[PDB]
């Protein structure tokens, strides 16, 4: 992996399912000027991952007030993401999303971020906080069974923005 | 940058630590096989973000004990510097008495093994690692220098890994 604290976060260009439900090719560099929370989850149509994704989506406004873009990603195809979004939450899907979901079918983004579980071809639960300069500020990687906290992620984003202010 | 990989044995180390009783002891990560371990790096002694974290982990050590989890802190400073900070009154910015050991990594090889050395400065980033009772690395956390870690979040992770170890 090439993700190093204090260095530019590895860029990517990938197809995402955008909040409007439609495909768009996006790049991490598209969000320079904003903080970014970039998180991986292992795969679509699973048990723990939708709880995390929906939590980040539901609370997207709290990141927007921090000028912070949230982006999720898995090695699934962009069609698989679309299927999951188009499946209602009450039927085990994601439902409508407030955040883009990146597809990493070549596994190169997960590799660049050091979160590929090589023996399965899927990502660990990696989460990365990138500042408005594109510099990586925080690395979080959970083994597959344990999910992430939106509260903790907001705490971190808020703290980096506060400490960015001292000069 | 490091040999710390999720699902692999956490890199072993043997290093001098200042123990809670205020004495120096050479300890190894492998000493704690059979228990979960929270192993965290902080950049330097006699600083001003690090003490909030260290004191919080020490103050709340009993919550980790109830999870059968050992907490270990570490920085590149000498163990003598660690003890000097422990022995500095809290009212003057010291750590005060500690409930957790503080490892000294003067060769920077432990930080390098865990992939958290800030190479242009010779100090560790704020790396935190959750290691299960079999020695396997389960969680990686690395913060840039200015931003501290949360004991609440660390407890949540340790307990959650332990729960999923028993039933998934
Ligand atoms: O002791 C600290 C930082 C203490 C501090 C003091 C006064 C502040 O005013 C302040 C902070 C916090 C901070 O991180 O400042 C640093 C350094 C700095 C301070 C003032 C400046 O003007 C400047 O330019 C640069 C930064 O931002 O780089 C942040 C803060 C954070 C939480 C709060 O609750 C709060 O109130 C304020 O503001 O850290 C070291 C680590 C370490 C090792 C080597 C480095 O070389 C190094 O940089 C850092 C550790 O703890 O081991």
């Amino acid at each position: 992996g090439n993700a190093k604290i204090g260095h530019p976060a590895p860029n990517f260009k990938a197809t995402a399912v955008m909040p409007d439900g439609q495909f768009k090719d996006i790049s991490l560099s598209d969000y320079k000027g904003k903080y970014v929370v970039f998180f991986f989850y292992p795969l679509d149509f699973t048990f723990v991952s939708p709880t995390e994704i929906i939590a980040f989506s539901d609370r997207a406004e709290e990141f927007k007030k921090l000028n912070c873009q949230v982006i999720g990603a898995s090695v699934d195809s962009h069609f698989s993401h679309l299927a999951w979004v188009n499946t209602p939450k009450k039927q085990g899907g994601l439902g409508p999303m407030n955040i883009p979901l990146v597809s990493d079918p070549k596994r190169t983004i997960a590799q660049d971020y050091g979160v590929l579980k090589a023996d399965e071809g899927i990502s660990f639960r990696g989460l990365f906080i990138i500042d408005d300069k594109g510099i990586l500020r925080q690395i979080t990687v959970n083994d597959l069974p344990v999910g992430r906290s939106v509260d903790e992620t907001l705490r971190l984003v808020q703290a980096f923005q506060f400490t960015d202010k001292h000069g």
